[PDB]
């Protein structure tokens, strides 16, 4: 028996800088999801190591979890995986935040979402929010990273480069 | 537009009484479960909404969430979605408090889980936990309520009583 637990994958000691935190996440997420296809397990996962990377930067969150592309409509997304508080339970293509990461195929940062046209507040503490597509063989939409943030300005380059990794590695473990 | 964000469900206050908390739980995912049957939406929901429910009853929880019997396999329960740290995966019919609520279909209370014979730590710091199975109209598993928590003794037949409640409307909310 090795010691650890499953849980052990989100003790980040504070000391570590943001790379060697997030490459931990990939790393983690990997492993975690290695041993099944099973969507709903590896993105319920996935949330979990999102949020305590991120308490662990200091930066103050609300939510981290997933939008799906629906399995009947192609341009629906339907409530996936999270940790946070209770969100809204479905978003169409080309609305908000998350569905215009889902028609565009490409990531939003969003600096201030009250000065963002069209922003779906789930939680209306909300200020800020990224949000990064999971990308099909196909190049084809199946669901998007979702994250936000209690300040301003909370997300950059770093986090949209990094959640694209992510998303690939999904896309790569995950059948949907 | 109401004033009311979907976050809202869990701002309750500290000073509510067990029992109004707990029955408006009830009503918050009667509410949120409503326009659609996808059970994972309506799973993640589910996991803030308790998660949020024991923080306010100053239970140290340190997990709150589902697992769900496998499409393919009747005999293996499968992680769901969850408020918590990183858990394990996959979890046999029989084999731990999880397992043990789905083959026997009986609620699991326990105030040590290092006394429960074959229990399975996904967290190590766990010291008590309760699991309440979800039933289907066919009286089959289709996955459990689990709550860990981090002082021994956390749980009661109240929250037994309640979990039990808010399993039922799973069943009858959910397609699984
Ligand atoms: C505007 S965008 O769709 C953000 C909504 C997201 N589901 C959330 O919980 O914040
Ligand atoms: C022993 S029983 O399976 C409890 C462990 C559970 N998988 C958890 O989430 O902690």
């Amino acid at each position: 028996s090795t010691g650890f637990h499953h849980a052990d994958h989100v003790n980040y000691s504070s000391n570590l800088n943001k790379e060697e935190i997030l490459e931990q996440l990939l790393l983690s997420y990997e492993g975690l999801s290695d041993g099944q296809v099973n969507w709903v397990c590896n993105l319920s996962n996935a949330s979990s190591l999102i949020w305590h990377a991120y308490k662990s930067l200091a930066v103050d969150i609300n939510w981290a979890g997933f939008y799906v592309t629906q399995a009947s409509e192609e341009n629906t997304l339907i409530l996936g995986p999270f940790q946070g508080k209770v969100a809204c339970q479905m978003i169409q293509f080309g609305k908000g935040v998350c569905g215009t990461a889902a028609s565009t195929k490409e990531t939003q940062i969003v600096p201030d979402v009250n000065k963002y046209p069209g922003h779906i507040a789930c939680d209306g503490e909300t200020k800020s929010e990224i949000v990064v597509p999971i990308i099909s063989n196909d190049g084809k939409t199946l669901g998007v990273i979702d994250i936000d943030c209690l300040d301003y300005e909370g997300f950059d380059h770093v986090d949209k480069e990094f959640l694209e990794k992510l998303a690939k590695l999904i896309n790569k473990s995950c059948v949907f």
